[PDB]
């Protein structure tokens, strides 16, 4: 149910990809940080 955003790695940094009903939030490492890891610590 839902789950295509995560289809071409849409995070940065090794981050996770989750499936929203929006859109999808990924789950970067402590060592990053944002929607994408696009901060990266």
């Amino acid at each position: 149910s839902d789950g295509d955003q995560c289809a071409s790695s849409p995070c940065q940094n090794g981050g996770s990809c989750k499936d929203q009903l929006q859109s999808y939030i990924c789950f970067c490492l402590p060592a990053f940080e944002g929607r994408n890891c696009e901060t990266h610590k």
